[PDB]
Formats: structure tokens, C-alpha cells, sequence
């Protein structure tokens, strides 16, 4: 395993594969926020941005230099700041921001700019030699939240829908659907067996075990 951050301390990235990396930034309240960096033959793909354009730009610049290839696409799992805060930057630089039609709407509501809203309940994307599946399991952390699946490495990106082993709380639930939340988690476990690793938007990376944990918190 390897960890490497920029010369400001703001942003840090960590490797999972010859192709998969995890970015993490802070938003003092300090609250770490994480997403993915997909290193593909035909460009770089971000799974979820960061708290604000400030950090987003700083991130792109960092990885685009490190990997010597452009960030072509990004995927937005839901319309909250920790996920979509850099949407203005993505659209400035001509990056494709994918999302569900719903996530797109809720972005307008929250004073952000709108992603594409081109994803379905199940969407299969391919960026070079990289296969990426987006899945909408139902309401939970928010009503629009989705998960991302990487078939080649059996890696699941939980987002804010999945709590880390270190998370004792449910966090903010102002926009959460606490009953459907359990069902949605079922829908994911049903769809993806043999899960290699699971990535929570906040906290350390884990396995199929974080799903059971989140369910514990919903009891
Ligand atoms: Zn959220
Ligand atoms: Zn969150």
C-alpha cells in the first residue's frame, strides 16, 4: 500500500490497484471525505468530487500531473456538498459529470450546477479498459444516492449510503430515509456477492462487513 498527498496537505490519494485510487480531502467541522480515481487507458475518471471547487481543482491538477492524462469523466453519487461540491469546476473544464436524473434535480435545489442526469437504475459505463456499473438501490442517506461497482476488481463504492467501521453515528439524516435505507442496503448485498472491497465516503475502507454494520445502526 502507498499514500501520497500534494504539497499543501489538503488532498491525499491512495492506491488499491494498478488502476484504482482513493482520494480524500477535509472540511473542518476536520471531516475527511473520500472518493475514487480510476486510471484508464483513455483518461482519468473521478468517482465523486469534493467539498468545494477550491479542493476539486487542487485535486484534478494533482492527479492529472501524477498520471499524465486528462480527467475525462466524473460520477456523482448524490447531490450533497461532499459529493458534488466541485461541480462548477468539472463543467468549466469540460468534464462529463454523470448522475441520475434525480440527483441532477436535487443539485439545482441545493444551489449547485446540474450534472448530466444520464444514469438509470442500472447503467454500464466503459472508459477504455475500465468497466463501471452505477446502481440505484433505493432511498437511504438521501433519496437520490447511488453506488458504483467495478466488476474487474469487485470493488463497491458505498458513498454516504454506507457507514465505515469507525462510524458510530448515522451522521446527518435531515435528508435520509431511515426505513427504506435498510432495504436499499439489502438490494445491494443481493446484487453484489463476492464483494472484494467496499469504499465509504467517510472513514477507512472495508469489506462486505460494512454493509452489515450500517444495518446495525439502522436498527
Ligand atoms: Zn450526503
Ligand atoms: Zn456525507
Amino acid at each position: 500500500k502507498t499514500v501520497i498527498k500534494n504539497e499543501t496537505g489538503t488532498i491525499s490519494i491512495s492506491q488499491l490497484n494498478k488502476n484504482v485510487w482513493v482520494h480524500t480531502e477535509l472540511g473542518s467541522f476536520a471531516v475527511p471525505s473520500s472518493g475514487l480515481v480510476l486510471n484508464t487507458s483513455k483518461g482519468l475518471v473521478l468517482v465523486d468530487s469534493s467539498w468545494d471547487d477550491k479542493l476539486t481543482k487542487e485535486l484534478i491538477e494533482m492527479v492529472e500531473k501524477k498520471f499524465q492524462k486528462r480527467v475525462t469523466d466524473a460520477i456523482i453519487t448524490h447531490a450533497h456538498a461532499d459529493r458534488i461540491g466541485g461541480i462548477k469546476t468539472l463543467k468549466e473544464r469540460g468534464i462529463k459529470a454523470h448522475s441520475t436524473a434525480l440527483t441532477a434535480e436535487l443539485a439545482k435545489k441545493n444551489g449547485y450546477e446540474e450534472p448530466l442526469g444520464d444514469l438509470q437504475t442500472v447503467t454500464n459505463l466503459k472508459f477504455g479498459n475500465m468497466k463501471v456499473e452505477t446502481f440505484y438501490p433505493g432511498k437511504g442517506h438521501t433519496e437520490d444516492n447511488i453506488v458504483v461497482w467495478l466488476p474487474q476488481y469487485n470493488i463497491l463504492v458505498g458513498g454516504c449510503l454506507v457507514k465505515s467501521t469507525s462510524a458510530k453515528d448515522l451522521g446527518n439524516v435531515a435528508d435520509a430515509y431511515v426505513n427504506e435505507w435498510s432495504t436499499s442496503i439489502e438490494n445491494v448485498s443481493k446484487r453484489y456477492r463476492n464483494i472484494n472491497a467496499v469504499v465509504p465516503s467517510h472513514g477507512e475502507v472495508g469489506d462486505k462487513g460494512l454493509l452489515l454494520h450500517t444495518l446495525d445502526l439502522l436498527k
